[PDB]
């Protein structure tokens, strides 16, 4: 049944709650972003109002064929009224079109639902600065102190420098980047930019990217693989077998692959700096695992929460085990006692 952490008290609202059939008493279904664990259950047969960002609304219409009459896109940073309740959508610094949602309940309670987010100090200057938030529904994906990772900027610098060096040393090397969802477009777009290439990809992935309102996108991507030396493939194919196979398909245009797998966290983060990352190599194929995250590190999450000073926190991630739940609640209490709220 629908878990309590997907329901907004004092409203008929749910958040990211599309796989439970008809949720009894739900008058509006919000969708924070277009990732499958969150949209699971939507299709052209859905006949209740869906509230979301413009970009998420483009993906619902074009990829899932949800009918236009049930899609209610809202502008960001704008006070809107939904079934008699004031709401605001804020940028979540996750994937394209991902939002956080502020609810202003008729009784005076204010609730922030982060959806999935990568906390950033820039959030401390949005419409959140203007009033008190009483309850926080928090993306706790990496809520433990072992989870450190570099900035997105440092990671993209590493990838750009690595790719440019490899291809300038060998003009017959191919660059391959893995993907299995929207998000992390900077990785492949920044590499293609330094190499003076467009990124080549399947028709399905090109269609997905054409929904994202990225500026000048027609100048950066293509379905013509032969004219591109940065290829995008399914994350599944980023392994030595899958890459050897792909190289056969390019007809001796290329004699080396350099491949990137933008993982979330991996335990080489506890020891190794970004400057010091090395690939796995077999023959003329090398694979780099790079820690490009679109979720908060533990320190980024802690700074956000200690700034916001919520009265109650409701985790939305890692909630399935008692040991996880208990550990998270211990961190929340530490943070509250250190900061004095
Ligand atoms: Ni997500």
């Amino acid at each position: 049944t629908c878990p309590f952490y997907k329901k907004i008290p004092g409203t008929g609202f749910t958040v990211d709650a599309f796989q439970y059939g008809v949720v009894e008493g739900c008058t509006a279904y919000f969708l924070t972003h277009f990732h499958s664990d969150h949209y699971a259950g939507l299709s052209k047969h859905f006949t209740f109002p869906v509230y979301c960002s413009e970009i998420t609304g483009n993906l619902l219409k074009n990829k899932l064929h949800v009918q236009e009459q049930y899609i209610h896109p809202l502008p960001l940073d704008t006070e809107c009224i939904v079934n008699g309740v004031k709401v605001v959508l804020l940028d979540a610094n996750h994937c394209p079109g991902a939002v956080m949602i502020l609810f202003y309940l008729p009784n005076g309670t204010v609730i922030l639902h982060t959806g999935d987010f990568r906390a950033d100090p820039s959030m401390e200057r949005s419409l959140l600065a203007d009033q008190k938030v009483h309850m926080l529904y928090l993306d706790t994906t990496y809520c433990s102190p072992e989870y450190t990772f570099p900035s997105q900027q440092e990671v993209i610098r590493f990838a750009i420098n690595t790719a440019f060096e490899a291809v300038t040393l060998n003009p017959h090397a191919l660059v391959v980047c893995g993907t299995y969802s929207i998000g992390k477009e900077k990785v492949f777009l920044a590499i293609a930019d330094v190499l003076g290439s467009k990124v080549g990809m399947s028709q399905e992935k090109y269609k997905t990217l054409q929904c994202l309102n990225i500026p000048e996108i027609n100048s950066l991507i293509t379905t013509d693989m032969c004219s591109s030396l940065v290829h995008l493939l399914p994350m599944m194919q980023i392994n030595f077998k899958g890459l050897q196979s792909h190289l056969k398909k390019c007809g001796g245009k290329y004699n080396q692959i350099l491949a990137f797998r933008p993982t979330g966290w991996t335990h080489s983060n506890k020891f190794t700096r970004i400057a010091d990352v090395i690939p796995q190599t077999k023959g003329n194929i090398s694979i780099y695992g790079i820690p490009y995250s679109e979720h908060s590190s533990y320190l980024e999450m802690k700074r956000f929460v200690q700034w916001l000073k919520p009265q109650k926190i409701i985790p939305t991630v890692n909630v399935g085990t008692w040991k996880s739940r208990s550990t998270m609640e211990k961190y929340f209490r530490e943070w509250k006692l250190e900061a004095g709220y």
